[PDB]
This record gives C-alpha cells, sequence and structure tokens, in this order.
C-alpha cells in the first residue's frame, strides 16, 4: 500500500501533463510538419500523410475548442496523450509518425512554437500600454507637477512628460522582445535524440513547413538549448522592473501626502477594517508580481546552470516558470493599460507642489549672475530670499518688487515673467526636455510610429 | 468584506488580477481556526456575548469539517479571497450575527495569522521528511560499511572513501538542515492577530490568551511590524535553498555513480527509465529531477526578496505574493526528500567496481608521502618526491605498488619493502583513525552515533 503511494508519488513528480497541456496546439501543427517530412524519406506515402494530417486538423480543432479534456487524461505529457488520440483516430499510423524523432528535439520544437505565439501576444499587449501612454500624456500636457530626483521636488516637469517615459522603456522592451523572436526563430526539429534523425530529412524545408525561418545547425546544442526561455525570461524581468517603477511612482502619486493622481473604482479595493480605505491594489500587484518572473528567470539561470549536455530530464523544468512569468507579464502589461484608462491627474494640486519646489531660485540665481552678481554672493542672496519667502508662505514670484530689492537692488520687473512656471518648462526645449512643444512633438512622434 | 467607499463595482479583469482565492483556499482550515480564536478574544471585551460566541463556533466547526472534507467546494465561489469566503458562508448559516466577526480584526492581521498557523504544520512536516531521509541514509550505511570507493575532489581521483561515509556525509548537510528548521519554527511561533490593520485592534483584548488559544508560545510586541513581517517566509525559503542545494549535491552525485563510465551503483527500476534493449542502462530520472526541481525553490527565494525590498510599512498588496511562492517552494522540497528516500532503498552498491576504482589512479600516494614523513622526510619534501614517482608511474602505466623496490628507491632511498602494505586500499582506510575519518571502526562509530541521535 504505501510502496503503491510512493509509486504514485513518483509518477505525479515525473509527470509533466498537468503544465505541458499548454503546448497542445504546437505539438500538433509539429506533427504535421513532421509527417511531411517523412514522405521526402520514404517513411510515409502521401496517403498516410494525408489521414494524419485529417485526424490532427480535427484533433487541433477540439482541443482548441475544449481544452479541459487532456487534464482529463492520466497520460504522463502531451506528445503522449496527442499520440493516444491519434491511434485512436487512425490505429498503429500514429504510432509510425514517431519514426525518426524524439521527444527531446519533439519538445524542444513545440516549445519554440509556443515562444512564437506568445511574443506576438506580448508585443501587441506591450503596443497597447505603449498607446494607453501615449494617449494619457495627450490628455494630461497642461498638467505640470514637480519632477523627482531623490524623491525630493527637482525641476519641474508635466505628467504627460512622464508617461512618454514608460513609452520609451516600453519601446526597448518591444525591440527586446523583436530580438529574441528572430533569434528564436529556428527549427531544432530532425535533430533525434541528441545525435541527428537516422533520416535524410531535409530539415531546411522542414523548417519551412514549421513557419522557422532556418534550422538549426548542431543537434546536441539543438535538444540542450534552452537560451530561447532564458532570454524571453531577461526581457519579462526588465519589463516586469519597468512596470514596478510606474506601479512606484503612481503608488507615490496617490499618497494623500501627494493628491497628483486619483484612480478609478474599477481597478482599486477597499479595506475589510477601515471604511475609508481606496487601494491601489492592482498598482501594488503589478509591482509585487516583478519577484515571480525575477524568480522563473533565476530558476531557470539554476536549472541549466552545469547541466552536462546533451538532454536531461531537469529540462522538463523549462516550462512551469516559463508560463508563469509570460502570463503575469501579460497580465501586468494589460492592468497597467487599465489602470491609465480611468486615471484622472488632480492638476491644481500637481501645480501647487511644482510651485512649492523652488526650483525657479536656480533662474533667480542666473538673473542675478546674468546682472552682475558674483557666483558665490548671487548663491547666498537667493538662499536668503528663498527663506524669507517660505517663512511668509508664498513663491519667490509671489513678493513683491520693493521686498526682492530688498534682497538685491539689481533685481527689476522683468524677473517675474522668468520666474514663471511656463518659462522654466520652455527653457527646456532641446530634444527630450519637458518643454511644452518637445513634449508636443513626442506625443505626435509615438502617436505615427505606434499606428 | 468592503464596497461602501465604492460608487461602482470592480472591473472583472482587475477581479481575475486582483483575487487571491485560487491559491489561499489553501488556508481555510486556519482561518476558520483563526475564527474561532477570535471569537473568543470578542466575547472578552463585549462584542459577542458568550451564546453569540457559542453560535458562531458551532457554524464555523460545521464550515470547518465541509471544508475538511471537499476543500475544492471552495474554488465554486467567487469569492475574493478566503476571509470573504468564510465570513460570506457564515452570514447565510447565522444571518446578521455573521456580521460580527470580523469586529476589531482586519485581513492583514487574519492572513498573517494563518500563513504562521501553516507554516507549523509545514515545518512538522519538513522535519519529518528530513528525518525519514537521514535514517535511509543511515540505514544505506549500516549496510555498505565495506563498499570501499574512490573518494573524488574535483571529480578526481583522492583518497578511497566508503559508501557508509559517503551516506553519512549527506547525514550531516540534513541535519543542519534540520536545525535551521527548529530555529525558523521557533522564531515564527509567534502570534499576531489582535494587531487591526497596523497600529492595533480597538479594543483591550488580551492577546497573549489569544495566542494561547491559537497554539501559539507568544504574542508579537508590535502591530506595525507584524502586519507586514514576513521574514519567517524568506527565513523558510532560504531552508529550503539550502537544503534543495544539499539535495542537487546528493542528485549529482548518485547520476555520476550511475554511469556507465563510473558503474558504482544499480538504482530501482521504481525510480528510473530506459529501454529493454539496453536494460544495463538506466536513465535517473528521480535524481535528474531533485536537481532540476533547485531553481524553482532559488526562485521563489529571489522573488519573496524582491518583493518585499523597498516596500514602506506597514501592510501592502505586495505581499500577497507570498503564498504561490512558499507553497511551491516548501512542496518541491518536501516531494524531493520523499524521492531522495525512495530512490535509497533498493539501491544497490556494486563492490568490485567500487574497488577496482578505489586502488586506481594513484589515490594511495599520500601513504607514500606519509610514510617517508615516519622515515623523518619533511612533507613537502616527500610529497615532491611521490609526486615525481607518480610522473614516472604514469610513464610505466603501473600503479604504485608495482613499482619495483629498485626504482622506488631512485626516488628516496629510504624507502623499504615496509612501502607495500601501507600502499593497500584497506591501510589507506585504516590510517584514517580520527573521528569523522574513513577507517572502519571511525565510521562505525558515527552510525552508531547517527542512530543513537534519530533513535
Amino acid at each position: 500500500r504505501f510502496t503503491q503511494a510512493a509509486d504514485q508519488r513518483f509518477k505525479q513528480f515525473n509527470d509533466s501533463l498537468r503544465f505541458d497541456y499548454r503546448l497542445a496546439e504546437q505539438d500538433i501543427v509539429g506533427s504535421v510538419a513532421w509527417s511531411k517530412a517523412l514522405v521526402t524519406v520514404g517513411v510515409l506515402t502521401a496517403e498516410e500523410q494525408a489521414q494524419l494530417e485529417e485526424a490532427l486538423n480535427v484533433l487541433l480543432e477540439d482541443v482548441r475548442a475544449r481544452p479541459q479534456q487532456i487534464l482529463e487524461s492520466d497520460a504522463e505529457d502531451i506528445h503522449s496523450w496527442v499520440e493516444g488520440k491519434l491511434i485512436d483516430k487512425v490505429g498503429q499510423l500514429g504510432k509510425k509518425l514517431h519514426t525518426g524523432r524524439s521527444r527531446n528535439d519533439q519538445v524542444a520544437t513545440d516549445l519554440k512554437l509556443w515562444c512564437k505565439d506568445t511574443v506576438s501576444e506580448l508585443l501587441t499587449a506591450n503596443r497597447q500600454l505603449q498607446s494607453a501612454l501615449v494617449e494619457t500624456a495627450q490628455n494630461n500636457q497642461d498638467a505640470v507637477m514637480p519632477g523627482y530626483t531623490h524623491l525630493q521636488r527637482a525641476q519641474p516637469v508635466t505628467f504627460a512628460h512622464w508617461c512618454l517615459a514608460y513609452v520609451e522603456m516600453l519601446a526597448r522592451d518591444e525591440s527586446r522582445l523583436q530580438d529574441a523572436l528572430k533569434r528564436l526563430d529556428v527549427s531544432p526539429l530532425g535533430c533525434g535524440a541528441l545525435a541527428g534523425t537516422a533520416y535524410e530529412i531535409d530539415r531546411e524545408q522542414l523548417a519551412g513547413w514549421l513557419g522557422f525561418a532556418s534550422a538549426t545547425r548542431n543537434s546536441l546544442d539543438s535538444v540542450s538549448d534552452r537560451d530561447h526561455v532564458l532570454e524571453l525570461l531577461s526581457a519579462a524581468a526588465i519589463g516586469m522592473v519597468h512596470l514596478s517603477r510606474f506601479a512606484e511612482d503612481l503608488i507615490f502619486f496617490n499618497t494623500g501626502e501627494a493628491g497628483f493622481v486619483e484612480l478609478s473604482d474599477r481597478v482599486t479595493s477597499g479595506s475589510s477594517l477601515m471604511p475609508q480605505k481606496k487601494n491601489p491594489d492592482a498598482l501594488e500587484l503589478i509591482r509585487g508580481k516583478c519577484g515571480r518572473v525575477q524568480g522563473a528567470l533565476t530558476g531557470m539561470m539554476m536549472t541549466l546552470k552545469g547541466l552536462p549536455l546533451a538532454y536531461n530530464k531537469d529540462m522538463q523544468e523549462d516550462k512551469e516558470g516559463l508560463f508563469d512569468a509570460l502570463d503575469t507579464w501579460l497580465d501586468c502589461l494589460h492592468m497597467a493599460a487599465l489602470v491609465l484608462d480611468g486615471i484622472q491627474v488632480k492638476r491644481p494640486r500637481c501645480q501647487e507642489a511644482a510651485q512649492q519646489g523652488y526650483a525657479n531660485a536656480t533662474e533667480l540665481a542666473d538673473y542675478l549672475v546674468a546682472k552682475g552678481v558674483p557666483f558665490r554672493e548671487a548663491h547666498h542672496i537667493v538662499g536668503e530670499a528663498v527663506v524669507e519667502a517660505i517663512r511668509q508662505g508664498k513663491p519667490l514670484e509671489d513678493l513683491p518688487l520693493s521686498e526682492l530689492q530688498k534682497f538685491s537692488q539689481v533685481i527689476d520687473e522683468d524677473v517675474y515673467p522668468i520666474l514663471s512656471l511656463q518659462s522654466c518648462l520652455d527653457k527646456r526645449a532641446a530634444k527630450g526636455g519637458v518643454s511644452p512643444q518637445q513634449v508636443a512633438q513626442a506625443i505626435a512622434f509615438a502617436q505615427a510610429r505606434l499606428g
């Protein structure tokens, strides 16, 4: 009894179906393609290939329309599940299909086909966040707020420029995904268990049937290679780092202390104890989820580190992490878009905090330096003027001319336009600077580029 | 549990993203048991009458027995989490009374308690699994005291050892895992319940009495810390990570001993796969999976560290990410401890091959240096001398013992016919007579000591 329990434990420990069912569709189209290779190589007649294709097409439509059926079976993995469902439709012809093929090059192929499908969905979700960000930017070009270094008020910025910062981060995530795609777009099918098919299959022809751009150059490498999962996990970890920063900023902007931003009821939840709470749960989950992506990355690295060639059962650990991390990344991309959709920027509070920063003390200092006051003395004087202004509870620009002239006689009426928030924005007029004219052009450039 | 502050419902995609039920239902028993203890705190302080508490306990116990019978039923609900699920089922059963149970409590409070209760049970199981492995290793050692084999450093033939000694090496690793689990359990055996959402319950509850009801050793000293603390998850993950490193080395060793090249070990069919064509080759499936599974435990560790890093006080929603990581990592560690034990029974050590290999690679060269020392030759000099003898032995393709005396005396004139008994396999073992050494008497003393420590 406890022997049987132990054997059943071993079967659960060993089996992969419960996560690799996720590869059903890829295993099936992969099988279609192999079947054609076998014809070129004289194992299958053209008729057996058509019957096999027919049964695989029916199975594909059935898995699409009801994926939950796979997990009803006690098959050990999908390859064996698909094989079993093939034999029901076609008899021993569904075993003959595995001729010249191994589970090692089979799963390598399925996995890369899955990555292609998934990178595609990630590219879309990523482009959608960019577009959500750019749209948010368009509607908040007038939202002047404090920029931050060290979480201290620095030169003022606009909410729009803040959005386009994340657009840029996301644009690099997009090219990272594109590059990973091109690099993984190589068919490992026809590589046998480790040393190649024992048939004269045309692997480049086979790759074409699979939709891959070329075939792998080395069978040992083909069966042992999981770079694409490491690289996709890297891309995801960096993407999630981006989203964790976005979340951190929005959560600060969302504090009662800041009051910069109000989030929608759709994307927010309450407290079981505290009747007033409206918490940024979605933003917090997005940053909390950075860790599981990172863990998936670390785990895959550790799994592959020190692993001898060619194939090893350790490599069955390549899927759960990848699946979880890419699902997470996709969910976070969607959720970040959703948060933006309902966001309200509280413009007066943003501007009030911008003005309580005294960044224009700089502009005062070199107004004075431009008027001839020595550097050291200029800074001393503005320092004094700033202390007095906070004592009176007003911005520098709010001091009457008679008051400012007590700090330096050279200050005149022309000081006031030079101290304005608008003036300080308009000076940053180089590419990527925060002047409204530049931000406006960046939004337009991103609209055109994003479609 | 909330909604009065809200004018609009959650978006469907937010609900799927935010809900914890699909995994926190694992805490059902703990949640209900904590709720019972909380109902008692509430009497103490006038929120509930004695008969109201008795009535809540009845309904909670019904839920407990229902949930024990088929936990899966929980997942039929669209409840946000296990806490809302319990409260909702209480209300169905007792009406308005069910709306009273959450007085003075928060989910921050509740989940912190539920998770520590679950850790206690899980650590216990890990401890049990760790001890069976130790004791399975000890028994394998018992039965393989005579299996001289090569010892390795750098995967190079070092000095002879025995398979018993190898086994006991892993016993020592596991015993430190065991003590790490015990120390972690002590630190975590502290009740956070009664700390509200961060600042305390607004009630004169006796939190040490509450701890007693829950089976904890004491109550936490600071509400802010209590609702925000996940040290115990990091500490358990880190113990699991170390434990999994040990298992990965165990895996690496056996997979190596199982090669056609070594041939030291035959494993059971129960734990391997292979082909009827080549019944000699067994793929070490369980072992490969044990070492492969090290990563996900390492990943859970890194992941929880990252999620906790830079988080302000007190509770934050990020902390909902603790459970999935911990569940996976401790389940993995438990399964690997069980499979390691499964691999050990029916394992067979192939003695003739082990012994043959133990006599190769000039693994007796230390004995010659030591022999030179005993004749007065400074160890460093002896070492150099023997190294050169090895270079000549390699050149002749002979073991040191097969070098004629006249040849050996070219290296040192002090060498006489008594080197030869010193080069034997049995003498390599006998000479290592200090504690933790490989002599037959030391290994026997170590086996007997491990048997006593574990019995």
